[PDB]
């Protein structure tokens, strides 16, 4: 059993040693062949073709590279091929959890069919690459390469989930605690993960990022902070992991709320809880579920994929008429219209609690302007964006760790201020984006003009074509001149 | 409505007149989302996980830019607005009717399945078009843009298909035979489908394209050949032209005949062969329909897709267990081994209906070595591969015309001895692959030894690793010592 | 006499029209290959080879194309091909009058030898062009072309420099006022210039280049407001627009404005300095021109590149000695140190007038702690820098109109509250940098010390090595720890 | 310390504090002002890159394929010592290009100085140790755990080949893979051809279908007749193959454009006719002439392309002629393309025989009436060998390979074992003429001349032959 190369569009020809083989080539590491990336913005950008299986082969590389590179830096740490190995893992799996379309099924889909269950696709990975491990034999095959299966385990879920309840890994020592950085960082967010999915989610949308994490990789060394061995930057460097964050928040701009792509995210969302009921996925010893409930069962949530989509799309039972048409809607792109976007003002922001009063509020706008139909709550959905830079209202980058060239041994803070005046100003922000599921004029020239209205009565921010698909409304607000 | 626009990882933002919207935005085009450019590939090359559906994009946009391109340079041939649409929209559909996986589909199943008929995946590109057609209220869409459904429809389809049948064309006369050598050439098969895949293909899978669409896009011009007007390319490209076709043998060495891609292909095929009688797809009339059954009912063939292979792996039923545990050893990677490659020497050609009797040839073989394994011939897969430049035996170079700067509206022809000596001296060869469906490492040795035995038997050539994996073997022939 | 198709790597093929040619093919604009775009860039990195010449190509295609486009999206503005010549024309020689090594030349070198005179590179391409059209007997090959020489040469230079001087414009009236936003855009600075340099130094720096400038293009189209036809951008592009300034900042950060660039770029104005009483270039009639002042013989300045660089470099002229030294330093690398980085805080903005004083003033700070060695006002080197959206204060956002697609001929504004609470509060800043002369360890902490103090004197902010550089001077300042 | 550098072709590079000092002298830092294509910056605008640039990138691979060997087999016993070598002769090897590149070694010096044999190769060694000499690099070196007198010696070998059974000193035969790396004489497979396949690339506008990453992933040492050699892996056949079409594509594409190389021959006649009146100051103040620059390293270390803006720039009406034919390269009135063809047969043509070929083509009696009668200083013949870097020899018959199931036994693979559509023939010869007046009448002369010609010497067919001569071509029966 040797070394297998795979060449990869983003890194070219990547090695994978024989264990992370193995790991690779298990059911459940191989349904992530048939989970798309970005979900519905396929529908968008049929460049994102793409699935989590690549992304996260593209994971477990750069976190491989990561290590190793800090291993040749600096022998003192003493990292072995074993954390090698481990942290290659760790950033193999940290995907395992995704259900059908990514984050529409962590993000919209279970939170509505289940709301009292807290769900995540990090926990759904924890278990699942428990599963693999279980099922497969993986542990045998670990301690053949000189893996110890009790702590190392530990440590690849530590580094996917965090700590499982002062040092509060036990995974690891604190004089290694820099390896919990390079998967998924929960101190800054500065991890591999952001680097694949920024190089490989632009390759294939056809928009460009300047991220350059080869050149971050070049400059990190491990630095003594607050009595741990953690990641540090050149300070010089400062500026680009800004750029970082706004290459985030502009991916997210264009291509990751997409107006149009969340609004296929949600019509799949509606079909999927229109066909809970009726779509049955076999579990352990024989047990049936469903899509809601398969993240209670590895071995249904295995078999839980994009698939289901055309399973509902191909069906021709009665009790599955409502979910079909939804996806045949999405076919005939018969898609619900989007109305505008507005932000609140002020220091005042949306809460969860306020999500679903909202259709009602724009339904209760009284647009002093005749209207050939009345709209009702149903009519409308408003769906609420929290943009951040990673840590709600907080700077990641007074989370970071910097080294200069005179002291490459000392960590050092950069404040705001020392890098630029030019920067934002705060770090958390709401889109409130309306639709209407009534397609025809009338209802749209009404729903505009319900939407503006209610833009109005709550001061938010004037549409930007607000003077156009609402002239009657906009003069009453002066302080949109 | 009005005109879209897509952005496009290879050709950037692609204009899409509304006609052209209300062709894509139906259940026969939205079908191609669901089915892989290169079928198994992409569990060789992760990057390849485009679709159908994309490719055929590209190819309608540069179908386009060709037919517009001449029509700017050349404004006597009269090309309207309404051979521009058409000649975009052929180039938009000659994908429809591809089925699951594409070319291991059209070239590997439905030829052992269906042997008695002759079907092509052009003849379901001109079925699938007239269904899409008729199911969504296109023909008046066509009036209202000025084109004329008779005669327009008969041009798609021919520029598809061929003639549908001294010009054998109605679609269009022969003052416009250009606009037919576009989308499909059945002359020296220089057409923007193959520029679409290069490089789209080459942008997924990790490879680098060599050919240079619109440097021959600015060189192109219409002239007289043979009382009809032809598309040709400035003398000065031939070599380019050359090239183009090493390319495509390169991809095909490379990729798409990529010795693992093709025996999942393989394995695909087999499972698809034992699962045929027992799934059933809904036609029209609600009549029944097999896989092997759907290309005569478009209604059926419509919801034929790749997910048959998932409906396939994630069935129940007994019934369909052989055909699950196939492409269950896909899964864990369990393939059948490749066992070697060798070619025909001389003048022998190996014939189609021949391809049956090879894996007894092969188990009927006596190499001179201890075995402690007997194979028999169900235990050999013998995978004849023909690599040309398109038209068998033909250079088809031999069928393109030029033009000189001097003269640019005479026609010329150019021969191989003038562009170089260092050109292919023949245009067509056969590559034979042997396979064995016992994985284990006796069973793989023995291959081994009956393989080089068949190889020296039919003075066939030496196969690369002759004198290692049967050094037994390869003295006893001489013509290679 | 025809069209030239020419190969370039950032667009392609592009084709350029006779008249374009025969312009191209001077002395006047073949001098621009020895000019590089970066100036000392290069010298910091090494694949920016690139020359004003290749760059100009680049802006006048780009030119074209949007021309080009607007005319082909709306015919009502009557755009010809005369239009699309002398956009084309001005796009191609709008960098005529660039020096030896760019903006060194015209923002370090001639302020500081011709203190009294104010000279830009504009002005320069103006001059060049009149003095190419009048070399060359371009006039009546315009003519032959249908352009009329007397408003179109008007027009042309307009566009370069502006109104030579109500509608202030003799070249195209106002219902042709879009045509003067192409070029060169005096207005928000939005121009296809910025868009060509965008993507040329990011392939040649190796950065990566975020803007889509053909999305731009293909969004744009042309609208009234205040009496005038300008050209206004999709709505939804906002974002967008507000990114490609980030982007110009991000590139002046990373490299334009990088700091050993910088100090190269200084060395080699200082060199030609010393070197400006002692080279001559012959200039009309036989006249003998210094490198000053060659700026005002137009024959003298076409033989005015960075050739010179070399010339001193390899001269042997006692007269040079100083001059030479001094470029032979940067062959060596020994290179003025950069000791640091700071900014001003408040309302102080360090102005022109002020810069002179600024060496002296640090020589004159008491860092309070043991020094070895003194240092006096000429060991030192302050660079002051003006980062700013192009329009000092103001946000150019703001003089940007925009078009939504529900009534595509009427322009409105869009402010920056109505796009992200993300963006800059502030659009113009300094940066300050400070080097020092003499090289060896001791001067060098000296001139940390003093450096630091200095920025504690003035109040400015804290340099971000500055606990490691100056560990005993940082505790004075409270603001700072 | 170390130093990192941002190419944009293998982006962030790290070099070593020696490798910084032996880049950061005069002799190095030349390189920046010689263009890697010449004048193929005029017909291919994208190609403004160096010499220097692809320097540092042949540096880059070295260090990288030297170091995967060392990686994938310790036993090898690859030292870091061995690894800078590598990297400082990858660094190196371009040391000794002059003006224009190609054009110094390819076009000039033969015509200036018939009586010497010189290389750019040679030119490298020279002024490699020039630059060790002028800048105190020796103790360097030993401060690194270098010997100079064992390591210089290596790094020479890698350049040159032998200085004079295994013929080098500077290494052992179980490091004879080493001497593969930055020159490789045995096939031609090395990192520089690597590096500027990518390079050039990049900037021409072309894009490059070699992956050289893939073939350092496959690359291993095994032994091939009591030597360690490089193997690559046996699948990797084609691949090898298309890396040599792919030379030939980038030549016939680019390197020997025909107005490229009739603009570096414009270049060349300027220098020629510059030669007896510029002059290049080198040791001791002692004068020098273009042509005798390669004689002393402290004058060629001041020739550059500047010596192009030296002769457009100058008053002196010594240089009035030189001037005046860059100057029309500056108005773009260049010596016009006639035509292009072959010889058939067994037929090659040596070097001795070019400078006689003009005067056939003038001699030649096509049975046209024309206007003008042309002579045989209006005519240049331009000789191109294409071939696979072997004359007439397939390079890959020099590869050795090996298998998956025995990874250290090596093995020939045969042309016939891969495919039959590969080359029958691996050389060739390409003829252009051009010719020296531009007017009509003398084009068309020229033209009917050429074909004339053509058919005289039973050449092959030129492609636009029926079109700039209708009168020549059916005469010769064997083109019909
Ligand atoms: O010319 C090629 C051939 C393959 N690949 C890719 C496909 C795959 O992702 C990876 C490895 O495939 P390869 O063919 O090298 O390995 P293999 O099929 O498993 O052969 P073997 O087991 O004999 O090493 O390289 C390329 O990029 N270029
Ligand atoms: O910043 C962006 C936004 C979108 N797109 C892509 C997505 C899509 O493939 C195409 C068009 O999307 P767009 O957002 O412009 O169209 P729309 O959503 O339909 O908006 P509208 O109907 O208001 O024009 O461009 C980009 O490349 N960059
Ligand atoms: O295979 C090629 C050949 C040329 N070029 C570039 C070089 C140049 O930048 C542009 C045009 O050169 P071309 O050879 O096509 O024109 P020409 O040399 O002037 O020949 P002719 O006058 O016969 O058209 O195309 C390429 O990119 N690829
Ligand atoms: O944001 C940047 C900054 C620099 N570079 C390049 C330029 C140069 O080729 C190489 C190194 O420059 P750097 O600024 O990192 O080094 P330096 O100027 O020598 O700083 P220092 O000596 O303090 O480490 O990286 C980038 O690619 N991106
Ligand atoms: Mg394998
Ligand atoms: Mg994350
Ligand atoms: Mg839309
Ligand atoms: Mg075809
Ligand atoms: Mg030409
Ligand atoms: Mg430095
Ligand atoms: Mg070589």
């Amino acid at each position: 059993d040797t070394m297998k190369v795979i060449n990869d569009p983003i890194h070219g020809h990547i090695e994978l040693h024989p264990l992370l083989v193995r790991i690779i080539d298990t059911p459940q590491f191989q349904r992530l062949r048939y989970i798309k990336q970005l979900g519905g913005g396929y529908y968008v950008f049929p460049g994102a073709s793409h699935n989590r299986f690549e992304h996260s082969l593209g994971v477990g590389y750069l976190a491989g590279c990561l290590v190793h590179a800090l291993g040749e830096k600096q022998p003192e740490l003493q990292i072995s091929e074993r954390d090698v190995l481990c942290v290659q893992i760790a950033g193999l799996c940290r995907n395992l959890g995704h259900g059908p379309f990514s984050h529409m099924f962590d993000g919209r889909f279970i939170p509505l069919a289940r709301p009292e269950v807290k769900w995540t696709h990090e926990q759904g990975s924890v278990m699942m690459f428990e599963h693999l491990i279980n099922s497969n034999g993986i542990k045998p095959v670990m301690e053949q390469y000189g893996l110890i299966p009790e702590e190392d385990i530990c440590f690849i879920k530590e580094q996917i989930v965090g700590p499982l309840e002062l040092w509060p890994y036990k995974g690891r020592p604190e004089n290694k605690s820099f390896l919990y950085e390079i998967v998924s960082n929960k101190r800054n967010g500065i991890d591999v993960d952001k680097w694949d999915y920024f190089a490989r989610d632009c390759h294939h949308l056809g928009i460009q990022n300047n991220f350059d994490y080869k050149r971050f990789i070049k400059f990190a060394r491990v630095c003594e902070v607050d009595n741990e061995l953690r990641i540090c930057a050149r300070d010089k460097e400062v500026g680009n992991l800004y750029d970082m964050f706004h290459t985030r928040n502009s991916l997210h701009r264009r291509a990751y709320q997409h107006k149009v792509g969340n609004i296929i995210d949600t019509m799949i969302t509606d079909a999927f809880l229109k066909a809970d009921d009726y779509i049955e996925i076999t579990g352990a010893g024989g047990k049936k579920y469903r899509i809601s409930t398969a993240i209670d069962d590895m071995e249904a949530y295995t078999k839980l994929t994009d698939n289901i989509f055309l399973e509902i799309l191909y069906s021709t039972d009665p009790k599955l008429k409502d979910a079909r048409e939804i996806l045949k809607q999405i076919e005939y792109r018969n898609l619900f219209k989007y109305v505008g976007e507005t932000q609140p003002t002020g220091q005042i922001k949306i809460k969860r609690e306020d999500y679903e009063s909202l259709p009602k509020e724009v339904a209760s706008a009284k647009p002093k302007v005749l209207l050939d139909v009345k709209l009702k709550a149903e009519d409308f959905i408003v769906d609420v964006i929290n943009m951040d830079y990673g840590m709600q209202e907080k700077n990641p980058i007074d989370h970071v760790s910097f080294y200069c060239k005179t002291a490459p041994n000392r960590a050092i803070r950069i404040t705001k201020n020392q890098v630029s005046q030019l920067l934002p100003e705060k770090f958390a922000e709401q889109l409130i984006r309306v639709y209407c599921k009534k397609v025809d004029r009338k209802s749209l020239y009404a729903a505009r003009q319900y939407f503006v209205q209610w833009c109005a009565d709550r001061n938010f921010t004037k549409p930007q074509d607000g003077d156009v698909i609402a002239p009657l409304i906009t003069p009453q607000k002066k302080e949109w001149n």
